[PDB]
Order: structure tokens, then sequence, then C-alpha cells
């Protein structure tokens, strides 16, 4: 499995500051072996695909579930492809817990994005109350089944485990905590889809990944990369891409 | 009050077809007494502001209530302004009824977009059940108060009355239906804000406006223009801009 690190810029940047971040990425010494994609604000997706080196992929941060229509404020897979982006982030925890996107809606958006030929980074993760009650497995298998039941071709899917308690809080999961759920999710994939899908699907981790903690997390056997939030706006993102070196 | 018509492209277009729409608008003879603004998909805002003649305004179809942060999928007023767009549509019926945005959230978005120096097209409107129940006045005054509580300077605000039953259905409000609530809205503003604000605020109608419709609606005394959806993607958008000529 090719190591994968995605950078989600979230609602951050303007053209001057994302211009200099992109200039750094294009000039950096990036691992020949890592697949990198940057998740840009929708208003800057065209700019970011025009400015980033072709080797780095561009991801939309959300999309809707039909190609066109009376959905003010939404963008579709067809428009993302039009600009030249190749990925979309779906199911991100702010979209679930701030904006109220349900598992049934995220499942419909995955099926549509994939039918349009986009790659999908599908996000899953439990909240702290659920972790402390001992039901992390149940919650991530329920969210993963709602995505998987809508995936026909797994070659374009990357699973991203992001515990909600670790996003923006500095409370990174330990290598042992990350590895536990990544192994459990890989086992669900082998049992419910197939063994070939379980060994080829990248399952990445996000939630307070920094250049400081990424090598310990990257050496775990079922962690295939990272979905970087806050640190993807900094030069240390280059150290995270290179976390296997 | 300068006659205002806004086109809301909603989730439609790609660069090939929107560039053609733009070329038509730039080439058309549009009345110099109409203020016109096009509401492009967020992915095409930068493209639209670059290709449109400077006399035509650009509006974002939605924004969030803070400058930056962990809100994947959202854009802020600072980003809209960075692209050079001058307006944002807020409170649109799809955002309220399909995406669940509340009066409280829309009010917070109005106050933040105006603070940031953007013009706001604030939409209000009742659903069919409320109109049949006879509570139109109760519903839109309630929504208007939510916006008004958050407006300090009305010179950058345009109220858009769009009955939900008239959006995308083909069922246009009659000239007399529209005039009756525009007039009640302008009186509400007179008693609750000031006579000067009631006199100078543009109240536009939206909901299945066409080239065929527009002249009789525009001749009503309190209808100051249009928010156009489906017909903003067509050549007849020019006739609607030119409705008083």
């Amino acid at each position: 499995r090719k190591f994968f690190v995605g950078g989600n810029w979230k609602m951050n940047g303007d053209k001057k500051s994302l211009g200099e971040l992109i200039h750094t990425l294009n000039g950096a010494k990036l691992s020949a072996d890592t697949e990198v994609v940057c998740g840009a604000p929708s208003i800057y997706l065209d700019f970011a695909r025009q400015k980033l080196d072709a080797k780095i992929g561009v991801a939309a941060q959300n999309c809707y579930k039909v190609p066109k229509g009376a959905f003010t404020g939404e963008i579709s897979p067809a428009m993302i492809k039009d600009i030249g982006a190749a990925w979309v982030i779906l199911g991100n925890p702010e979209r679930r817990h701030v904006f109220g996107e349900s598992d049934e809606l995220i499942g419909q958006k995955v099926a549509h994005a994939l039918a349009e030929g986009l790659g999908v980074i599908a996000c899953i993760g439990e909240k702290l109350d659920e972790r402390e009650a001992g039901i992390t497995e149940k919650v991530v298998f329920e969210q993963t089944k709602a995505i998987a039941d809508n995936v026909k071709d797994w070659s374009k899917v990357v699973l991203a485990y992001e515990p909600v308690w670790a996003i923006g809080t500095g409370k990174t999961a330990t290598p042992q905590q990350a590895q536990e759920v990544h192994e459990k999710l890989r086992g669900w994939l082998k049992t419910h889809v197939s063994d070939a899908v379980a060994q080829s699907t990248r399952i990445i981790y996000g939630g307070s990944v920094t250049g400081g903690n990424c090598k310990e997390l990257a050496s775990q056997h079922d962690v295939d990369g990272f979905l970087v939030g806050g640190a993807s706006l900094k030069p240390e993102f280059v150290d995270i891409i290179n976390a296997k070196h």
C-alpha cells in the first residue's frame, strides 16, 4: 500500500498565503513513495490545481449527490472534475457533527462521487463519550458499513480514521490506539468485502498529527498515512509527507 | 431605489457553458439603470469575476459566520472578498429547508458578512402550508426580524422575498400577491427600523421569474427587482434585467 498523506486546509487561506504554501510544496524534497493530496477551500480549488505541481493531487472538501440542480451553495463531482481535482473528502467530522450530515447522505454522496470517477477519502470516527463507553468498534463499523455498502470499486477509496476528540485538541491518539482501530477496520474489510480489498485499501489516521509525532504513528503496521489538519498549513507538512524516512 | 436583478446560477454550469453565458451578458445591452449581480457556484467565483465586465457584480451563494477555522466545506467573507466578489446570498430557501439552516444561524452570517464589508441579498419566504394556513405575514416578519436584528447598516442590504412554493415550480406569485407582501415588508421596516430605511431598501421578488412574467411584476410599486434562478442561465436573463425598458 502506497503511503498516503492528505492535507485538509479546512476554512483557511487566501491567495497570498496559499500561494506561498504551494510554492514551498512545489520546491520541497518530497518522498518519491508518497501520494499527496491537498484539500482546498472550494473557492480556491481552481487556483490550487493551477499552481500545484501535477504530482500533487487536489481534493474538494465536500460535494453533493447529483450532477446539477437547485442546490444553492453546493458543488457537484462534475464541477470538481471540470477544474481538474481528482478527490473529494467526504464524511469529515465537522460535516457530521457541526453541519448535521447523516450516514445515509454521506453514503449517497460516496456512490455519486465514485460514479463520476472521483477518488474518495471517506472519513469515520467516534466521539469521546462513545470511546469511554467502550463502543468505538460498533460506531466505526456502523459508519464504515454505510460507506462500504455504496462502494462498488474500492480502488479509488481511502478510509480515514479520525477520532473526534483528537481533532484540533492536541490530543493525538497514541500509536497503540491508532493501530488498534486500523487493524480492527482492516479485519472488517476482509470479512465483509474481501481479503484483496482489505490488503489494498489505505486506512489513514488524522487528529492532531504533527511533524513531531508522525514517525511513531507511521511505523504502526496498519497506519498507511495521515489526514493532516492544522499542520498542513505549515512547512512541517513536508516532514509529515516524509514521515517514513 | 435602483432596480436590482440578481441571477442565482445555483449548482449549474461548468467553465465551457458559464463562459458562454458570461460572453452573452458582456455583449448584451443591459439597462444602465439596473444593478445586476450573478451568483456563481463557489468553485467558479474567481473565474466569473475575471470574465465578467466590471459593471456586473459577483455574489457568492453562501458563506459561514467566521473568518477562518476548522469548518471543512465552508467559505468565509474574507475569501469571497479576496476573489473580488462584492455580495453574498444568505437565507436562500434551499439552505433553510433542504440544509436546515436556522434563522439564528442566518442572522449570524448576515452580521458577519456586513462587518466584513460585503453586500447581503437576504432571502425570506413562506412555504405553501403557511400560505394556505394564512400565516404569511407572521412567517416573513419573523424571518425579517432575525435579519434586521443583525443589521447595523442597511445601505448594503437587499431583501429578497421568495415564496417557497414559487421556487423552481413554475408557479409564479401574481403581481398582486408579491405587491401585497413587499408593501407589508416595507411598512414593517418603517415601524421597526426607520422611514429612511423603509424608503431606500430594495425589496426584490424571486420565484419562477421569466422573460414572459417580468414586466407585469416589475410595474408593481414596491417590487424593486428580481432574484432569478432557472432563467438566469438563459438568454432571457437579459430581458429580465431590461424589464422596465
